[PDB]
């Protein structure tokens, strides 16, 4: 049963209760835990998240950021007992090990299949918020040319949930706060004919005793007033002066920044030698309140967004290339093609299984073939034909090239390593 969270559903640039037509606004936390797969997935835990969850009742939230789960695991049991105390979940579709690398770009047939996996795994419950289809992908004016590959992430993502039978879950981005890119990158994810559904900033200007004229919040809100999708602090927390007083809530849900911001997560809900818990698990696996808790439950508490109803509401270029500075095309990678590079699979004389050696392999092949069909920019808006395929596909492609340049065709590829092996499915889309 979902009762008690109605989807929520996007109209302009606000989010409202599908039922009552209310406007929604953000009261949230980070809920995301880390060893020391990689990631855990606490939603998939019942003993973790039903631990939890009474904390997180008192705490005051109606929603958590999740970065990773685990799309093979069951969450219907930590989804329903958040549903029963009236809780969302904005989720990331990434993870460590399966993102658009920022020093290397690719959007490519393994990372979408990464975010249909976590969508299949999570779209059937009415309290997902939405997703993330990046994370501080750009977070400079050096790696600007990561955009593009994350606004076809977003198209794509957005067409996949389209044709599936599920409910249409937003899609949206999660931007830090570097000066010299975060006007280029909140126009970028709308500009054009691919736009995010809603922006999230990770926002750490306000520390300690600040207010809304001092910290940066009366600017940050003057830029996006009229921005035309809901926007909101993605994160939130600046943990220079503890306990943290968390006085921003106040700003944020006044009339002056509820008018123009959804609302906001704070980072975070667990102690991770970070000092951004609210909360520490000891050695015994309890929760031990932290200092922080109390501030941030009294300022979730007294905060009231005066809001607008849905009926009463009803009533962009891209910025252009300059060198040094923004170097994202608006021109974006074609949506990969799980069947054509499968069909590198099948077809291909020499194949390289997955397990510092893509450097070396790259740099040796790639001067001997062309490996110009691998390749992607996103400044120049140039993607070759195979960019879309996996490392791996990417490589053997190359190392095929190569076979069939010397023209033995005795089956040995041309690649002395373990991971090579001749196709003899090639022999035989
Ligand atoms: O796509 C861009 C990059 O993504 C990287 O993975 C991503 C990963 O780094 C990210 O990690 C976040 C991490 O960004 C976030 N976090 C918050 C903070 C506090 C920052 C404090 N602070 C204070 C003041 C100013 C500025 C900053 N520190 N870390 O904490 C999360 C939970 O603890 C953690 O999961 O989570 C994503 C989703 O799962 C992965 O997509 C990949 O590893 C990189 O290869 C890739 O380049």
């Amino acid at each position: 049963s979902f009762e008690k969270t109605p989807a929520i559903k996007i109209v302009g640039n606000k989010f409202f209760d599908s039922e009552s037509g209310e406007q929604f606004f953000i009261k949230g936390i980070a809920y995301q835990l880390q060893r020391s797969t990689s990631y855990i997935d606490a939603l998939a835990d019942p003993k973790i998240c039903l631990r939890d969850i009474p904390f997180l009742k008192m705490l005051g939230v109606n929603t958590l950021r999740v970065y990773a789960i685990d799309p093979t695991k069951s969450h219907d049991i930590c989804m329903e007992a958040l549903s029963a105390e009236g809780m969302y979940v904005l989720l990331d579709l990434s993870e460590p090990d399966i993102s658009i690398n920022r020093e290397n770009p690719s959007w490519d047939v393994h990372i979408f299949e990464r975010y249909k996996s976590v969508i299949d795994a999570m779209s059937s419950f009415p309290n997902l918020l939405g997703y993330f289809a990046g994370n501080e992908v750009t977070n400079d004016h050096t790696n600007t040319f990561a955009s593009p590959f994350v606004k076809a992430a977003i198209r794509d993502a957005k067409e996949y949930i389209s044709h599936s039978n599920h409910r249409k879950i937003p899609v949206g981005y999660s931007t830090n706060d570097d000066a010299m890119t975060r006007d280029n990158l909140a126009r970028y994810f709308v500009c054009g004919d691919v736009k995010a559904d809603f922006y999230g900033i990770n926002m750490y200007e306000w520390c300690g005793y600040s207010t809304y004229g001092t910290s940066g919040y009366r600017e940050r809100t003057k830029e996006f007033e009229g921005y035309p999708i809901p926007v909101f602090f993605s994160e939130f927390g600046c943990n220079l002066v503890r306990p943290r007083p968390f006085t921003e809530v106040s700003a944020l849900y006044g009339n002056k920044m509820s008018s123009v911001w959804s609302g906001g997560l704070a980072y975070m809900y667990f102690e991770e030698e970070n000092e951004y818990g609210v909360v520490k698990i000891n050695d015994n696996d309890g929760v031990d309140i932290l200092p922080d808790f109390k501030n941030l439950k009294k300022e979730f508490a007294k905060a009231d967004p005066k809001g607008i109803t849905e009926e009463e509401y009803l009533t962009v270029e891209c910025p252009h290339i300059a060198v040094g500075v923004w170097e994202a095309n608006e021109k974006l990678p074609e949506t990969p093609d799980r069947s054509k590079c499968a069909c590198l699979d099948e077809i291909l004389p020499c194949e390289i299984v997955p397990f510092g050696k893509y450097e070396e392999y790259f740099s040796y092949l790639c001067s001997k073939v062309d490996c110009s069909d691998i390749l992607a920019n996103g400044k120049t808006g140039e993607y070759g034909e195979f960019s879309d395929c996996s490392v791996e596909q990417k490589l053997s492609l190359q190392l095929s090239k190569l076979y069939c340049k010397i023209g033995a065709n005795d089956r040995h590829c041309p690649l002395n390593d373990k991971n090579v092996y001749f196709n003899l499915e090639s022999l035989q889309c």
